[PDB]
């Protein structure tokens, strides 16, 4: 049981000028090394305050790690505070003097003025593989790191040996629960009691996903207790509470979709057909010549995901940035605003927004890009004009002439939903609230008393 | 003098599972309101520890703001901790009971079990305009916020009136100094003494810039002292320490480049000519047909900047990412690779990678991209082959068929460096370290002329000395 406390010295973080990113790194790294972090404290550049906090933490924890305040200016007073807390006196340390002298050493006198009882630790910068400029100063069980975030990460990585607890290795499991915290709290209490000291079970909500509301976290020093509690909980919790959620969209999406295609299942065959059409799309036109019609709904969501999967594997070496065509005609829904920005961010899309009917946007697009010659469409066999549609249907004479590709032409509503949910693809949350179609504000209603249970 | 302490509750934050973002929002918000935050504290889900910190912060500071631990599980124990801290007893507050009963209220009894001395503060959620689900719980000068960052931001926005200090207004301003921290340390000490408690002066280094090393920070309740200190320091500090640097190398570059072109100066004329060639390029081919040859160096940096300005002027609508072709030295420098990575995000470029001879990379490209037909080049007329070169030159017969466009043909080394620095365009750090020309690792060395512990590249006064390194 090796514990540690952290003291971050910085006026700026308290003021709000800059955000604190050192604390997350320090905590994560120390967790990996086998050290239990018990407290964190942000304090201003004041000698008395820093000295009090150092004294308390030193008495209470095995290791103490301070970040910031060892500069050459007047506001840098960590060394002085550490001197005070331990009744030491500040003295120029010859080796730090030599370090400053090897370089320019103008006005660096304060950088070598450290507590008399200090000890130096030399290490290797992981980025350069060469030794650091200055060694790490320690006093009793207090290690004085710099505040510069890049340098802090480098120095901690270089000197992490100093903190490794060999006796302890931490093992952790994550679980996604679709129920709110209130419903499962009793089961968690019972499980924690039954297991007691062996493992720590915690819970916290994370709000922005279609597949879980709460995240359970299991922690232990050994691997076994984690699975034992997994079994206990899978039993106690109602069946299906847990979700095997994976971040797929960005990278695994390519191979995950292809795997679903090669599987011998109905949905697998539908995916295989859509992907064959999309591959032909890539073979007739350059991607600079293709664009995906995206209104925000599911059909367009699935189309975009399939196009991404196909593009990646077909064209890994080329940058292949995705282009989409977005039409607004009615005052956007709030959920739609959020989803559209999120989607373009995830996929790194190119939005050429015309506002009106699709044909109008198509004219605008012909104007903006002379190379574009074809549009991918999420039209389907359930959508009217269904008998006339072909996988490749050319644009009407009046409209601006583009050749439309309909990979999802034979896909059915049930298939769209199976495909989206099985791979955990994100979609507009309104669908989860009982709306079967995303339309204008006057157009939208809920037919059920989720959307993915409606049969037709 | 309204002071505030902050207590962040949650084991997960400490273990490293998740990062804490509540603290930045709380600190920024409280400063905007006129409240000085004196401490922040992260504590585990333990009653004793939370209660100790609560007692301490309450006795010492005007406001105490707690985030987390008011959930319905057992590991959430803020209410009980506060009860302990003030010797109070937990008793259900009927209004919170009515709230929990209004909805299903399954397992929500713990959400209505608060200290007997609790006070409720009702508000309205700024996103929905609807009243909050639950009110903000207060005990003494201790305010119990939820832990979910989205919901906490909503709640703080709704009820921030509770903390507004009318007596105080904060003024803050930052300065960019091209000097090491040690050199200005004495001047900063003297200025701070001279101003005493009128104004608060801090300094911190910022590492990723070609134009400044340190950032000075002035904080006060009035504007006058800030301007006074600006004058004091501008006088005390050696000349040129202060720089009017602005991070508009991309958004405002469009207007700036053309402004410099319209100037009747040697450099202005050079920029106008390069831009004329580039505009002609855009008039001949579509952007899908163009790409910028970019090796990371100075010439390509300036070329990309000019090309960007021209594109944003003629086609402000066209969002297309500009395409660039990168050739990798048999042994690239790491710093140059990093600068190229930083650049691809700055300008949002699309990279058509290729290695080997220019001829080889072009052979691969015409396969990867058939639609592409022309390449912009940062070549300059140093050697005779380039003096023979023309602005629009096709590739030799052997090479693959592309049209090379050389807008920078007549530019001189001094002009390149002036164009980059005057507009504060970012460039590879290696040039500042004494390299005047970046080639493969085994061929290039810090330029000896620039040694004295090496001087920047943009001070070398002779253009011919750049060529030898």
């Amino acid at each position: 049981s090796v514990t540690a406390g952290i003291i971050i010295v910085g006026d700026e973080i308290l003021k709000g000028h800059t955000q604190d990113t050192n604390t997350f790194f320090l905590c994560r790294t120390l967790r990996s090394l086998g050290v239990q972090v018990c407290r964190v404290s942000v304090v201003p550049d004041e000698v008395a305050t820093i000295a009090a906090e150092v004294t308390s933490f030193s008495n209470r924890f095995t290791h103490v790690l301070t970040a910031g305040g060892i500069g050459p200016t007047h506001d840098d007073v960590t060394f002085e505070a550490v001197a005070q807390a331990f009744g030491d006196e500040l003295k120029p340390h010859p080796k730090l003097e030599a370090a400053t002298k090897a370089l320019g050493g103008e006005g660096w006198e304060k950088l070598s003025l450290v507590p008399s009882s200090a000890r130096l630790h030399y290490g290797t910068d992981p980025c350069t593989g060469q030794p650091f400029r200055f060694p790490l100063v320690s006093v009793r069980n207090v290690y004085l790191f710099p505040g510069i975030p890049e340098l802090l990460r480098r120095v901690l990585e270089g000197m992490k040996g100093l903190f490794q607890n060999p006796a302890v290795q931490f093992h952790s499991k994550e679980l996604y629960v679709a129920a709110d915290e209130a419903s499962i709290a009793p089961i968690l209490a019972e499980a924690q009691a039954h297991f007691g000291r062996r493992l720590g079970l915690g819970s916290y909500p994370d709000w922005g996903s279609n597949y879980y509301q709460v995240k359970l976290t299991l922690d232990s020093e050994e691997e076994g207790p984690l699975e034992e509690c997994l079994a206990y909980l899978t039993a106690r919790l109602p069946q299906g509470s847990l979700v095997p959620y994976m971040p797929n969209a960005v990278e695994q999406a390519s191979e995950a979709v292809y795997k679903l295609a090669e599987s011998g299942s109905s949905l697998g065959k539908k995916v295989a057909g859509a992907l064959q059409t999309i591959e032909t799309s890539l073979a007739q036109y350059s991607l600079t010549q293709l664009c995906v019609g995206f209104n925000g709904g599911k059909d367009c969501t699935a189309l975009l995901h399939l196009f991404h999967a196909a593009v990646q594997r077909k064209l890994p070496d080329v940058p292949n940035p995705l282009q989409i065509l977005y039409i607004r005609s009615i005052s956007p829904f709030p959920e739609l605003e959020q989803f559209l920005q999120d989607t373009i961010k995830r996929y790194n899309l190119q939005m050429l927004e015309a506002e009106g009917s699709m044909k109008q946007a198509l004219g605008e697009l012909q104007a903006r890009h002379p190379q574009l010659e074809a549009v991918l469409m999420g039209t389907r066999r359930t959508d009217p004009y269904s008998c006339s549609l072909c996988p490749f249907s050319p644009t009407d004479p009046g409209w601006p002439a583009f050749m439309r590709i309909n990979p999802l032409l034979d896909w059915t509503y049930r298939d769209i939903w199976d495909f989206l949910r099985q791979l955990f693809v994100p979609y507009c949350i309104l669908y989860d609230r009982g709306y079967t179609s995303l339309g204008s504000r006057e157009n939208t209603v809920r037919n059920p008393a989720p959307a993915y249970l409606l049969e037709n």
